[PDB]
C-alpha cells in the first residue's frame, strides 16, 4: 500500500497515509465540505468561498510537518510512526465539531437558542470523532497500522480538547509532552491550526499573510523546560512570534470581525432562531431534532450544515415565513445598518451578563436635539467584541520557551523589555458596534444621535466620525472637544 | 453618487457602479453563490470551492477594463459611459444561466433528461437576465443612469448569446462592432470570460496560470477590418495567443476533464436522474417543477442550485433511496472505477448519436483470456471528450486580426507557418475514457481485458499502460509494436 | 508619439511616456542599475540582487497612479497632464543621488570620510537631476510636451528635497498642495516610495508584505485642511496606516538592520576608507576625485557605483592591499563576529556624539572571570540603531487627516485612543549591537563577558542569551533574576 | 549544524557545512557578479538576478530529488555521501559561466577564439578543480565521509559527463540514476531547469506553468535495459511535453528577446575592441586578456560583469572605441531590429554559412528607390536554433514511465499515445536581421533589402512584410 497525493493551493502536494484517507472518506468528515470557514464573511469577501474540509487537510498536513521536523533533527526524542499518525489524525479532526457558518453557530446561535447548555465546537469535534470512528470501522484499520486504540484514541481526543477528567494526560507521558503542543496548544496558542488559516484565509480574502510558519518549523527544537520536554523557538525569532499575534489581530479587524460580516451573521442567526421550532433533522433511531438540539446526537449533527440556510430560503411552508423573509432581505442587501463603533475606557469592562441590557441603554439616551422619529430598544443591536492575543489579558510570549545558538539544549525565558518598546502595552480590549434595524434616512439620523449620546453618558471613546454624525452632541463631552 | 469597492483575490479592489450593484443584489444573481465553478472538480481539487458568483464579478470587471483601455487609447471610437455599462452588465450576467455543478447540468444532465431540447447555459443566461430585470424594477434604474432599455437590453443579450434573429445585430451598429468581441467572442473565442477563469481557476486549483491578460489589454487596438471596426492584437503577440489556447487545453487535461472529477460528475448526474420524478421545485404561481423542468420557468430555476445535491443526500423519503445511495457512495469514495483512456486513429470521428452504442461495443469484445466473471453493457461507462481550440477543427488564430508597430491602424493577418513549426498540426481530437460500475478485483481485471481488446478491434491508440493491464492482449496487434 | 511598455515583476506592464523614456536613457539614470537597493543585504538574502533602477521605475509608476486616481474621482482639482508628468518625474528621480551600496554610503561611509560636510542622498538626487537635465538636452523635450522648464524643474526638485529656501513652495500654488504629498511626504512619511520598496523588497527577500497600497489609493481623497488642499484617508483605514509603519519596522528588524548585513556594510565601508586615497575618479574636464570627493562633481559621481567594490577586490597594487584584504575576508566569510544586542532602559538615549566612546567603554568593563586574553577598544565595534515610525518620538498618524463616509469633504483627526489599546505606547527606540574584530574562540569568549558586564554596569536590558554566554556575570544583577 | 538561507523561490534552504565551505570561496562567490540572463536585464528590469542564487537553488533542488528518491526507495542504498556529492554538483555546475552568462560562451568566445572548443560546462570542471585545490577542500571532504579520489571524479562527471561498457568511474551502475539529477544528457529533465523556470519567471514578471514538486512526488527509480533510471508516472507525460513547451516559450519571450540579444551583441563588440587593452593577472603573476582568461582559472576568477563597467568608466584612449559602444547602450542608441523570418521546407542554415549572410542581404536588389546604399558590414544576421533540447529529436522518446498497477515496470510512451495537439517537429531556426545604421532612411532601406532577401531565399514572409516593404511582397506568389 502506497500514499494518496492531494493538491492544495496553500501547501502544494500533500501525501496522505491510508489510515487518514479512511477517516477522510466518511460522511462525518466530508460534512466539512458544506461549512464555510469564514461564515458570513463570504457575503463581504467574495473569494472567501472556502470550507472547513480543506482547512482540516491543511492542519493535518502541517501537524505532520512539525512532528517530522522535530523527529529528523532530534532522533533521541523517540518519535514513532505511531505518534506521527496520531498527531496527523488530531490535526485532521480538530475542526469536526463545527456547525453551520462556523463561529456563527457556537458564537451566536447556540448561546441564544439554548442559554442553559455549555457547548463549544471543540467538544463537538471530540463527539463527532468518536461517532466517525464507531460508525466506520476505523479501530481495526488503526491496528492494522500499528496504532493501539485504547491509548491512541485518548491521545487524539486529548490533543483536541485537553485533559479529559501532576501530569494530567493519559495518552502519552511527560517525555512526549511536546506532542501536545502541535495541534492545539493550550499553553500559548502557537499551533498549526493558526498557520493553516493565516495562509489559507489570506489566499482567499485577498489580504497578504506576514507570518512564515516554515521558518518557525526550521528553528523549532525540543528542550527540557521545568522537567517536561517542550517545543522551543530560537531566541532571535521572538519578534516573529509577537508579529504572529499581531497578524491574528489584524485579520480579525479587517476580515473576521468585519462590521457587515458580523451583521450578516446576526441576520442569519435571527432567521435560524425563527426557524428552530419548525425544522426537523432526523437523528439516530429515526428520532427528531431541531437545529439547536442536533448537537445532542451526532447522527443528526452530521446532516446539520450551511444547507440549512437554503432549506429556509427556498421553503414554502408558511410557518417559516418569518425566517425566510430575513434571508430574503440578505439577498436584496437590505441589511441592518451600521451606526458606529466605540470602546470602553479606564477599567470599564463590559460583562456578558450585561449584553442584553445594552440596546435599552442606547434607546434610553436623551440627546439634546430635535428628532423626527423616536426609537425603541428593539430597534438596536449592540455587538461586543473581545479582541485579544488568545489569553485574555496575558502576553502569550511569556508562556513561550526559547533556546540560543551557543547552547541549543538550554531553555530560556524572554520578557517584553528584552524585545522592543514598540510592542503593545495591553493584550486585550473590547470593541462595541451599534446597528439600527430601522434603515430610512430619518431613523439613521436618530440612531446616530442616541449612539453618540450613549458614548458620552458611559465615558466611552469618541467615535471616529462623531463630529460629523452628531455635531450637536460632541461639544457636551469635555474629554473629546 | 459613489462606487462600491469589492476586494477580490484575483483582481484586487474592484469598483462597482450603483447600477451594477442593483443587478448583483437580486435573488437571480445571488444564486450564483451556490453553484460551484468547477462542479465535481472540488471533489478532486480541494481548493476549488469557488462559485460562479465571484467569477461573474470578475468577468464584469475585466469587460470594463478592456472597454476602458480601448476608449482611452482611441477616443475616435466614441465609446460612451452607456456602452461601458452595457459591456460590464453583459460580462456580469453571462453566467446567470448555469445550473447545479455548472457544466455537469447543461453538459451531462439536461442532454440525458431532455434529449429533445436545445439547451445551453447561454440561453439560460438570457432568460434569467430578462427575469432578473422584470422582477426587480431594473428598467427605471437603467434609465436613471442614461441607458435606453429597449436598445440596451437587446445589446446586452446579443453580447451573451449572439444575434437574436448584412450586420446581424440590433443593439449597436458596425461602427461599434468591436464591442461584441469583449464578453463572448463568437469569431475566435478570445474574450474576458476565459481570462477571469484562467486566473481564478489556477489560484484555487494550485496550478499556476501562464497567460498574461493585462499584457494583451495593453497591446489591444481597434482597426478597420472588412468594413467593421474590430479588436486587433499586436503582430508579435501572436505567439502568446497560441499559448492562451494551449493553456486552455492544458487546464482541461489537468483539471476540468480530470478522470475522477468527470466520474463524480457522472455519478451526481445519475443521482439527479433517479431523483427527478420526486424532487419538487416551487416556481411561478406555486406550480411545481422537476429538476429537468426547472429550465422552463425562471422562478423555479432561481431556486435550483447545488443545494439539490444535499436535499437528496439528507432526504428520508423512501422514493429517493436509489438517488441517495449513489450520493452516499460518493461520500464513502466507492466510485465507479477508471479502466483506461484511448483515442481514435486517422479519419475516425465519433458522433454524439453513436455514444449509447459504445458500452455495448465494449461488452461485445471477445478477449482471448481466462476470465472469472462476465461483464454486460450496463457495467461500463464510456465518456467521449471533444478536446479543441474552441472552434472544432479550425485554427482560431486564423480568425484574429493583427496590427504592426509601423502602421498601427492597418489590420493584417498572420498564418501558422509565419509563427513557428513547433505548433500543433491539428486543433481538435477526442479522448475516450472507459470506467467499470463493478469495482471488485475480478470485474476490474475483466474490464481491462474487454477495454484493451475493444481498442485493438477498433484500431484506437494503445492505452499508455496497456502492456501492464492486459499483457496477453497487446501482443496480438502489430500496429502497437 | 506612443508609450513604451515595460514589464515589471511588481507592478506588471507599466506604460512610460516618451519624456520619461528620455530621462531614463541617460548615463545619470542608468547608473542606478549598478547600485543595490539593500546594500550589503544581498550578502545575507541572496534574493536581494535588485538595484535602485527598477525601484525608481516603480516609484514613478506609483506616483502616476496616485495622481491619476485623485484626478479621475475629483475633476474639480484641475490636475493637468503637466502635473501628472512632473509628479511621475519626481517619482523616477527621487533615488538619483544614492551612492554605492545605497544607505551604506551616506549612512556610514561619508560621515567617516568627510565628517565636516553634511551630505544626504536627497540633495544628491537634486544635484544629479540638474546634471541629467543639463547634460542631456531635456529642457527642449520638456517644452515639446507642454512643461515649462523654469516652474516645473523647480516643482520636481521641491517634491524631492522639499522647499529650497508662509506657503514655502514656488513650483505650484497652495491649491495643488496635495501634489507635494505623493513622492516624498514630509508631514507623515506616507508616500509612494515606501509603497514600492515594501512590495519589491519583500518579493526579493522572501518575506511577505502585509500592506495594501492599492486599497489605500482607492480610498484617497483631497479635502481642505487648515486652508490647504491635502490628501485624506478614509477614517476606518486608520488601522491599516498603523499597520503600514508596523510593517516598515518589521522589515527593518528582519532585513534592513540584519546583524550580519550591517557588519558586512561596515566591513565594506572600512575597505573604502582604506582605498579612498588611491582610487581616482575622473570628473568635469579631467579633474581627479576620490570616492569621498566624487560627491562634489556630478560627472565623477555618475561613475561611482557598486563597481568600486570589485575594482578594489581585483586590484594588484600594494597601495590597495589593506582594502583588498578586508574585501577578501568578506568572500571567505571571516566576518567580524556578533557579540550581542541590548537596549537602553528608562528614557536614556545615546546621543550621536557618544558613539565614538562606546568601544572604549566596553573594553573598560571588568567582568570577575578568568580571561585568557584581554581585549582593547579597537577590538570592539558598537553599532547604535535608531528605530522609529519615521518621525523620531512622534506618532505619524497624528499628522494624517481622514474623512468619513457621511461627509466626504470634511477632514477630521483620529487619535490613538480612538483606534486601539493594542498599539505601540512609544514610537522610537534604540538598539545597540556589539561586535568583535578578533574572531578566535578565546577572544569571542572574552568579548561576551566584557559585553554582558557592560550591559549590567549601564543598566541596559539583559541580552536574550545572557545567561548562556555569560553565566558568571548575570547573577550579579538582581533585576535580571 | 546546518546554515539556513532564505531564498524567495525555494524558502528556507538548509546547507550542510561542507557546502558552506565550498560556497565561501572566491571562486564561488564570483557568481554574485554575473547576471543569469545577461543583457536580459536591459529589457526586463526585474531580471537583476545573478548565477550565485541560481546555483544555490540547483543545489537545493538536487538535494530534494535525491532525498525524496531515498525515502521512497531505501533499496537504492542512497548514502549521505551520495546526497552531498549530488548537492555539490548542483551547486557547482554554473561555476564556469563568464560575464553576462550566455553572451560569453555563446557570442564572445566563438568570435574571439574560434580555434578552441569551449563551453561553460568545461569551465565549471576547471573552476571546480581550482576551487578545491586553492581552498583546502579535500581534507574537509574527508572529514564528512567523502573520498576525494572517487567523489571529485563523480562530481565532475555529473557536470560534464564521462571524462573519457559503463562509461563512468565516479559511481557504479547500480547508482546510474544519480547521473540524471544535475545535468541529464539523455533527455534534459534535470534540476537546473526547474530552478531557472521558477527563478527567471519570478524576476521576469512571467508566470511559470511547470510543477517540479509534483514531478518529484511522482518520480521513481526503475530498471530499464539493465540500468537503474529515474522514471515518471505514465499520466504525467503531458506535463513533460508542457515542461519543454514552457522552456521554448521562455526562450521566445525572454531569453531570445530581439533587443536583449542585440544588447548582448553590442556588449560582445565592446569586449572585442577592448580585448587588446585589458589585462587580468593570473597565476605566477602572468597577464591574460578577456579572451585568454579562460586558460588560467586564477584570472578567470576575476572576469565578471565588472569588465563592462571597467570599459565604460575607462579614460585610456585605446579603450575609446569599446567605451563608445557601451555608451551607445546607455543612451539607448542600439542597433535596429529590421525583422524575423525562418527557412522553409527542408532548408537548414549551416553554422559555416553564418558569416556570409550579411553579404547576402546587402547583395539583394529590391525594386525600390533608395537614398542610402548599405554594405554587408551594416547588417547583423542572428541565427537562433530553437529546439526541445535534443536537436530534431523528441526528448519524451527518451523518458521512461511506470503505471500505477505495476510501479516497478518501466514503459515507453509514444507521442500518438498522448495527443494529436502536440508539435510535429521539435527544432526550427529563427533568423533575425538588424541594421547598425539607425537613421530613418537607413532603416527603411534595411527593411527593403531584408524582405527582398527572404523572397530570394524562399524564407517565410515576415509578419509585418506588407507593412514594412509593400513594394517587395507582391512579387512573391507563395506569400500573396
Ligand atoms: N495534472 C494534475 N492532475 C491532478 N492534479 C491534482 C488533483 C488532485 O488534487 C492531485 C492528485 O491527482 P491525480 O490525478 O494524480 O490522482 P488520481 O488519484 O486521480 O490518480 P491515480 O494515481 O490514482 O491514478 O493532484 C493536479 O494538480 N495536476
Ligand atoms: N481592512 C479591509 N476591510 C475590508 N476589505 C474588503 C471587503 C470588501 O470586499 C472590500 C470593501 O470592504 P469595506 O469594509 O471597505 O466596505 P464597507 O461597505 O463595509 O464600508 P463602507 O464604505 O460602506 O463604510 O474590501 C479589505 O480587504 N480589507
Ligand atoms: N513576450 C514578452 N515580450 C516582452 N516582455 C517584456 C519585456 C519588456 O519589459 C516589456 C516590453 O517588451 P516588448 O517586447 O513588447 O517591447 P519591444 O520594445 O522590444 O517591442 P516593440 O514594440 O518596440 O516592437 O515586456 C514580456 O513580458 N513578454
Ligand atoms: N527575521 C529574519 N532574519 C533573517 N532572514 C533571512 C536571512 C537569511 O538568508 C536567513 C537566515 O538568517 P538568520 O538571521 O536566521 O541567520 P544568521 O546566520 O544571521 O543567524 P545565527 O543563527 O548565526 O545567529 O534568513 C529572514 O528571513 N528573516
Ligand atoms: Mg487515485
Ligand atoms: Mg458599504
Ligand atoms: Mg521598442
Ligand atoms: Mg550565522
Amino acid at each position: 500500500d502506497t500514499m494518496k497525493v492531494i493538491n492544495d493551493p496553500i501547501h502544494g502536494h500533500i501525501e496522505l497515509h491510508p489510515l487518514l484517507v479512511r477517516i477522510i472518506d466518511t460522511p462525518q468528515f466530508q460534512r466539512l465540505r458544506y461549512i464555510k470557514q469564514l461564515g458570513g464573511g463570504y457575503y463581504v469577501f467574495p473569494g472567501a468561498s472556502h470550507n472547513r474540509f480543506e482547512h482540516s487537510l491543511g492542519v493535518g498536513y502541517l501537524a505532520g510537518c512539525l512532528v517530522h521536523a522535530l523527529g529528523e533533527k532530534q532522533p533521541e526524542l523517540q518519535i514513532s510512526e505511531r505518534d506521527v499518525l496520531c498527531v496527523q489524525i488530531a490535526g485532521l479532526c480538530r475542526n469536526l465539531g463545527h456547525g453551520p457558518f462556523s463561529h456563527m453557530f457556537d458564537g451566536r446561535f447556540i448561546p441564544l437558542a439554548r442559554p442553559e447548555v455549555k457547548w463549544t465546537h471543540e467538544q463537538g469535534s471530540v463527539m463527532m470523532f468518536e461517532h466517525l470512528i464507531n460508525s466506520n470501522g476505523i479501530k481495526p484499520v488503526m491496528e492494522q497500522y500499528g496504532l493501539i486504540p485504547e491509548e491512541d484514541i485518548c491521545f487524539i481526543k486529548e490533543q483536541i480538547v485537553g485533559p479529559l477528567e501532576l501530569w494530567p494526560y493519559k495518552g502519552r507521558p511527560e517525555n512526549k509532552s511536546f506532542l501536545y503542543e502541535i495541534v492545539s496548544n493550550k499553553r500559548n496558542g502557537i499551533d498549526v491550526d493558526k498557520w493553516d488559516y493565516f495562509a489559507r484565509d489570506c489566499h482567499h480574502l485577498g489580504i497578504q499573510n506576514n507570518f512564515d510558519y516554515k521558518r518557525f518549523i526550521k528553528f523549532a527544537r525540543v528542550c527540557e523546560v521545568d522537567n517536561e520536554l517542550r517545543i522551543c523557538a530560537r531566541d532571535k525569532e521572538v519578534g516573529n512570534l509577537y508579529d504572529m499575534f499581531h497578524t491574528r489581530n489584524s485579520l480579525h479587524r479587517r476580515a473576521y470581525q468585519h462590521k457587515v460580516g458580523n451583521i450578516i451573521d446576526t441576520m442569519i442567526t435571527d432567521a435560524f432562531l425563527k426557524a428552530d421550532d419548525y425544522i426537523e433533522i432526523t437523528g439516530a433511531g429515526g428520532k427528531k431534532y431541531r437545529i439547536s438540539t442536533a448537537i445532542d446526537d451526532m447522527e443528526a449533527y452530521t446532516k446539520l450544515t450551511d444547507n440549512i440556510f437554503l432549506e429556509i430560503l427556498y421553503s414554502t411552508d408558511p410557518k417559516l415565513k418569518d425566517a425566510r423573509e430575513i434571508l430574503k432581505q440578505i439577498e436584496y442587501r437590505n441589511l441592518f445598518k451600521y451606526v458606529g463603533e466605540t470602546q470602553p475606557t479606564g477599567q470599564i469592562k463590559i460583562k456578558r451578563e450585561d449584553y442584553e441590557s445594552l440596546p435599552k441603554e442606547v434607546a434610553s439616551a436623551k440627546p439634546k436635539v430635535l428628532l423626527d422619529v423616536k426609537l425603541k430598544a428593539e430597534d438596536f443591536i449592540v455587538d461586543v467584541i473581545n479582541m485579544d492575543y488568545g489569553m485574555q489579558e496575558k502576553n502569550p510570549i511569556d508562556h513561550v520557551s526559547f533556546y540560543c545558538k551557543t547552547a541549543p539544549n538550554r531553555a530560556i525565558r524572554i520578557t517584553k523589555n528584552q524585545v522592543s518598546q514598540l510592542l503593545p502595552e495591553k493584550f486585550a480590549e473590547q470593541l462595541i458596534r451599534v446597528y439600527c434595524k430601522k434603515v430610512d434616512r430619518k431613523s439613521l439620523y436618530a440612531a446616530r444621535q442616541y449612539f453618540v449620546q450613549w458614548c458620552a453618558d458611559r465615558n466611552f471613546t469618541k467615535p471616529q466620525d462623531g463630529d460629523v454624525i452628531a455635531p450637536l452632541i460632541t461639544p457636551q463631552k469635555k474629554e473629546w472637544n
